[PDB]
């Protein structure tokens, strides 16, 4: 039942500061307008150990697949080819980013009937919110 809470078919309703943290990752210019427009369908599933994410929208489809505490390589939407580790902390699923000695924490958790996407790199956060799709 692992991450029960976080299954199903989720679209994006809000997101603050997004233009900065996409900055301070390195996401140039056009691409943080066109990715900054994006409403991603995101899609989380659970089959055994193995936790899937999907993020479907205009600017890209993006797909990982993994397992709590295995480091895998991910290309990220913006194409930076990063080493990323996921875990579930006191019901928090916190997704590591390491590329070029930098590093970037993604947390998902549920609040109410929300998801809410927190996005850090040094000191610049943003937060998206999902709700049911
Ligand atoms: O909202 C999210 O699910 C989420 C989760 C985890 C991480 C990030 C950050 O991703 C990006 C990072 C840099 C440049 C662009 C993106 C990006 C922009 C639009 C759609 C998908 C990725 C968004």
């Amino acid at each position: 039942h692992m991450c029960d809470a976080f299954v199903g078919t989720w679209k994006l309703v809000s997101s603050e500061n997004f233009d900065d943290y996409m900055k301070e990752v390195g996401v140039g210019f056009a691409t943080r307008k066109v990715a900054g427009m994006a409403k991603p369908n995101m899609i989380i599933s659970v089959n055994g150990d193995v936790i899937t994410i999907k993020s479907e929208s205009t600017f890209k489809n993006t797909e990982i697949s993994f397992i709590l505490g295995q480091e895998f390589d991910e290309v990220t939407a913006d194409d930076r080819k990063v080493k990323s580790t996921i875990t579930l902390d006191g019901g928090v699923l916190v997704h590591v980013q390491k590329w070029d000695g930098k590093s970037t924490t993604i947390k998902r958790k549920r609040e109410d009937d929300k998801l809410v996407v927190e996005c850090v790199m040094k000191g610049v956060t943003s937060t998206r919110v999902y709700e049911r799709a």
